[PDB]
Formats: structure tokens, sequence, C-alpha cells
């Protein structure tokens, strides 16, 4: 509350810690379905049906251009992107089965990096 805090954690390195993460899903060769937006005008009903589109390549952009507030916002677009492909696409599918394998992939980094 105030003039009552818990011990500053040193948030110094989390920029540069979130690229490196980022670059390592980037470069999973299951990263395909989401290394660009979707792309709306070509593929029926994905507009409609998914309120928040994210993508690497857009998150990549935030993160240089200092759209982050906190590793927590970063994470929670990390998540959205397989949070929606999901949403679009069967399990038994190779996309569906691509986002859970990114998904696994990123939670293991973010615990290791941060937890």
């Amino acid at each position: 509350s105030m003039s009552v805090k818990k011990p500053k954690r040193d948030d110094s390195k989390d920029l540069a810690l979130c690229s490196m993460i980022l670059t390592e899903m980037e470069t999973h060769e299951d990263a395909w379905p989401f290394l660009l937006p979707v792309n709306l005008k070509l593929v029926p009903g994905y507009k409609k049906v998914i309120k928040k589109p994210m993508d690497f390549s857009t998150i990549r952009e935030k993160l240089s251009s200092g759209q982050y507030p906190n590793l927590e916002t970063f994470a929670l677009d990390v998540r959205l992107v397989f949070d929606n492909c999901e949403t679009f696409n069967e399990d038994d599918s190779d996309i569906g089965r691509a986002g859970h394998n990114m998904r696994k992939y990123f939670e293991k980094k973010w615990t290791d990096t941060f937890k």
C-alpha cells in the first residue's frame, strides 16, 4: 500500500529476455501458422469469429516499439495466439497440433526464464 512495498525485483533484463523467447518461438519448425497475421480477406469466418487476432510478427513489432508495459502483457499476447488457434482449428489438424506444441514450448521457456 502507500509507503509499503515488497522488495524490488530486477526487471531490467525482461525486455531482452522476452525478445529471446520470441526468437526461439519464431525459429521453431511448427511456427509457420503463427508467423504472420491471418489474411482476413482470404479466410472466411476469421474476421467475425476471432475478435482479437494476434501473431508473432505483431508481437515482435509491439515488443520492439515499447508497447508492452510489463512481461505479463507480453505473455497475454503469446497465449492469445494459441487461444485463437484453438478457437478456429480442430485439434486433429496440422495447425491444431502446431498450436498445442507451440503453447507447450512457450510455457516451459516462460517458467524456466521467469519462475
